[PDB]
């Protein structure tokens, strides 16, 4: 999908910032655009939501003929209070969407009076959480060179907490490969392959296991099945390049372990894979 590369764009005018005034500020028309085009909107507006969950009167960005924020709107209101998207009923100010980031903090909200009937479905509210929710996580970027934690692990910590966000409440998917380096004469050249194939929006970790062995874990937002595959297929095609194309990964010592995340596994399921079956802990991944 273009919603990878659009989070992808979007991800990468965050990256080119001057880095001196504020992200929300900076990007809220193309922000906005973002959520028009996913929305098919027409009129709209995207505003700044304060700390105690109230709206900033004043828009950020607006599109087509759009008018002010009258009082505690009833939609705006329960938006703000439920942090879930509202719209009106059907048999009719139209959508309420507020941006909210993995640790549940309102960042904007994006407030709809008019999109194609045809449209204003569960489906479109749907895409339209999921951008708002992303968009609200790349937006976050700051307060972390505040916490001691590598920027690495901090990044890898939100990005897998929006992909069990996504698969809980949207049924997005996304996988984990834990690349176990058993061999100690190629580990490090392995590694620094697979760190140079990292791909966007993918993040990685470079962890030790329980046993002393080197572990490259991967997380694969937004990634079917289809195409972790076309992961791996990718990754042993770069293996035959670096090594012996008379010569197969797994003859360098690398074991895979995989884990798809999947609404459907039990609660205790990704703990389970990570710590005990990677022999992972929760000083490493949390
Ligand atoms: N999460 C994740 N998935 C991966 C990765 N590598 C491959 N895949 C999956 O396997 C499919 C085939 O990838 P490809 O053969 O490299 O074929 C790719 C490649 O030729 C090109 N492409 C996509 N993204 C990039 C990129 O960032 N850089 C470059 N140079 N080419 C890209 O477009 C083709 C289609 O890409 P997709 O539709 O995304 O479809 C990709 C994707 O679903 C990865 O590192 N991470």
């Amino acid at each position: 999908q273009s919603l990878r590369s659009s989070l992808l764009g979007l991800r990468q005018l965050l990256r080119e910032l001057p880095g001196d005034e504020a992200p929300l500020d900076a990007l809220a028309e193309t922000v906005l655009a973002l959520l028009a085009q996913y929305g098919s909107l027409r009129i709209a507006g995207l505003y700044r939501v304060r700390y105690d969950r109230t709206p900033e009167p004043q828009p950020l960005a607006t599109l087509g003929e759009m008018p002010a924020l009258d009082a505690d709107d009833l939609l705006v209101r329960t938006c703000l209070e439920r942090g879930e998207l509202v719209s009106v009923r059907q048999e009719l100010a139209a959508v309420c969407v507020p941006l909210v980031d993995t640790d549940g903090r309102i960042l904007a909200l994006l407030a709809v009076e008019q999109m194609p009937f045809f449209v204003f479905n569960e489906r479109t509210f749907s895409l339209l959480a999921i951008l708002a929710g992303h968009i609200a996580d790349l937006l976050q970027s700051d307060r972390r060179a505040l916490q001691l934690a590598d920027i690495d692990a901090q990044r890898f910590s939100q990005y897998l907490k929006r992909s069990l966000l996504d698969a809980r409440d949207h049924g997005l998917p996304a996988c984990l490969y834990a690349f176990e380096l058993t061999d100690a004469r190629y580990g490090e050249e392995v590694q620094r392959l697979l760190e140079g194939s990292q791909r966007g929006l993918d993040v990685q970790l470079r962890l030790r296991n329980d046993e002393g062995r080197r572990v490259l874990l991967v997380l694969l937002p937004l990634t079917s099945a289809e195409g972790s595959q076309g992961y791996l297929q990718r990754l042993r095609i770069l293996f035959a390049e670096r090594f012996g194309q008379a010569r197969e990964l797994e003859s360098l010592g690398v074991r895979i372990r995989q884990y798809e995340l999947d609404a459907g596994n039990d609660r205790q399921a990704l703990g389970h894979f990570l710590f005990n079956e990677c022999g992972l802990n929760d000083q490493q991944v949390a």
